[PDB]
């Protein structure tokens, strides 16, 4: 009855949304009572007929920020940086710029003062162009006052955490972070030998779409991973104490809330809500205006533990993909939903919420 019931519940949550959004392929992984459960739907590639499995690689877009946060959490534990450091402390090129007056925490939590959603199209994947971009940038408003969701913001945070560790960001993820987390199906640059696992992404008129190079891509949106590996990452988040101390502490650092905007508490990478909360409120927290518009923050008196009866989540998209991850620390429950179409966040959250509410019922 239990396996039948879980299958029935996940099918009932996924299938209508998959169909309504014409999603070619979709992978679900659920961590429940200390055990993983995988559900795979449809096609990784419509053209060659490869089916989705729990090992299929999907682009996870902005979910990458949680890995980026974990690297920064590590740097914090290596006493290599502090959240209250000025950004320019970690890149001499920034000394004398406005980044003298902006903290690593401001950068990590999108409150640096109006850094935009993306780098302008004129900024290529080029260290000098990136450096020059930040040198010339001026805040629209005071640092620490307004949240404006931003790839350049947390991208810089990740880049400076890597600088504090004395190695390139990409090398650190591949050589240290992913191995420390036990992740062998998680990549910034998918190896040729693994390309057969990499799903095709689909956009309008089913044009094929995979993510191309961009400035600070690895930091903001560049990770490709499987449902099985992303769930392993969720289980690491549920049980940091199962890893060696330095990496336990790194994960813990991403479970700390610094301010609220409406129902959402902003951590490093992770965004948190009280649990339970209505589907409509969770949808609103992950809505377009939350990503695209500035919001005045309500700063907490002290960092808040993001644990117990809370839902921690992150959405992520690329041109061709749509990912969502959610977990409830106090219930030892986690879920991953990866699709090879960018479909609205509200729809991803709807699937997740249907699964979570069915599990409690
Ligand atoms: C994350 O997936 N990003 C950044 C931002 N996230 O807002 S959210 O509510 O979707 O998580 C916007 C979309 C996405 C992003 O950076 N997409 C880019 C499209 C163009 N190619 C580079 C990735």
């Amino acid at each position: 009855a239990p396996a039948d019931r879980l299958k029935a519940l996940v099918d009932a949550a996924v299938q209508p949304v998959m169909k309504a959004n014409d999603i070619p392929g979709l992978a679900v992984a659920i961590s429940l009572k200390g055990e993983p459960h995988y559900f795979s739907y449809g096609l990784a590639s419509k053209e060659d007929g490869r089916r989705v499995t729990p090992e299929t690689l999907f682009e996870i877009g902005s979910v990458s920020k949680t890995f980026t946060a974990t690297l920064a959490g590590y740097a914090l534990t290596q006493d290599k940086m502090r959240l209250d450091d000025r950004a320019s402390q970690h890149w001499p090129a920034l000394q004398g710029s406005r980044f003298d007056g902006i903290s690593l925490l401001d950068l990590a939590t999108y409150t640096a003062g109006g850094l935009p959603l993306q780098f302008p199209d004129s900024v290529q994947k080029d260290q000098a162009q990136i450096r020059d971009y930040y040198r010339q940038w001026q805040p629209t408003y005071a640092p620490g006052s307004q949240r404006l969701y931003s790839n350049p913001s947390i991208g810089l945070f990740g880049y400076l955490a890597a600088r504090s560790l004395g190695q390139p960001f990409e090398r650190l993820m591949e050589q240290q972070v992913f191995p420390a987390l036990g992740l062998e199906q998680t990549h910034l640059d998918v190896p040729e030998a693994a390309l057969a696992q990499y799903a095709q992404g689909y956009g309008k008129d089913d044009r094929p779409l995979r993510v191309g190079p961009g400035p600070l891509d690895a930091e903001g949106y560049g990770v490709k991973t499987s449902a099985a590996d992303l769930l392993r990452f969720v289980d690491a988040n549920l049980h940091p104490e199962r890893l060696d101390r330095p990496w336990a502490q790194a994960l813990d650092a991403t479970h700390r809330g610094y301010y609220k905007v409406g129902d959402m508490t902003q951590g490093l990478g992770w965004e948190a809500y009280d649990w339970p909360i209505s589907l409509k409120r969770l949808q609103a927290g992950n809505s377009t205006p939350m990503a695209l518009q500035p919001h005045r923050i309500a700063r907490l008196p002290a960092p808040q533990a993001l644990e117990g009866q809370r839902l921690l989540n992150k959405t992520g998209s690329t041109n061709g993909f749509g990912a969502y991850v959610a977990f409830v620390p106090g219930r030892d429950l986690g879920l991953v939903i990866l699709a090879n179409r960018n479909y609205p966040n509200a729809e991803r959250v709807k699937i997740a919420y249907a699964i979570l509410s069915g599990l409690e019922q």
